[PDB]
DNA sequence: GGATTACACCCAAGACACCAGGCACGAGACAGAAAAAAACAACGAAAACGGCCACCACCCAAACACACCAAACACAAGAGCTAATTGACTGA
């Protein structure tokens, strides 16, 4: 488990889903902090595929897969590649609440 | 009560007479003195250690002066007016 360093997704839990042996970027599952193209011309909430299909805009639909604003790849839950130096791979140590989310 | 008159008494002057203790004179002797050998004590010739005293500091202890300094500066009352962040950096 890691946490991203920059962007709007700073200092939130990201589960390392796949580790790419290219040693440039790795696959991370993360909770989208997005407004679903309604306010921008926020709290971590479960992604809504139907709402992001209804509101329109930049969207590419592959059933459970979605490519949306920011070239964001999500499935079912964002699944996207982020740099190893753009995340902290040592020193997360999660609790049970994030495990439920992901002496 | 010293002096006068009257009265009693005894003891030394005045002789002799036995004899013997002190004086003229002579002799052994011991205190005393000249002299020698040798200390020696109050009369001077000097001092040299306890007794004052001054340099050269300390040594605290204010006196003064200089500057630094922090706090104080009448009540109330009405109104208007302006500002309460703004470049800008950096993922996207």
């Amino acid at each position: 488990w890691v946490r991203l360093k920059r962007g709007i997704y700073k200092d939130d839990i990201a589960q390392v889903d796949y580790v790419e042996p290219s040693q440039n970027t790795i696959s991370l599952k993360m909770i989208p902090r997005i407004d679903y193209d309604r306010i921008k011309a926020p709290p971590q909430r479960l992604f809504d595929a139907e709402k992001i299909r209804s509101l329109g805009g930049d969207v590419a639909s592959d059933g459970d897969f979605l490519i949306f604003e920011g070239n964001r790849y999500s499935r079912k839950f964002l699944f996207k590649s982020f740099a190893m130096s753009a995340v902290i791979t040592e020193g997360v140590k999660p609790t049970l609440s994030e495990l439920e989310k992901f002496r």
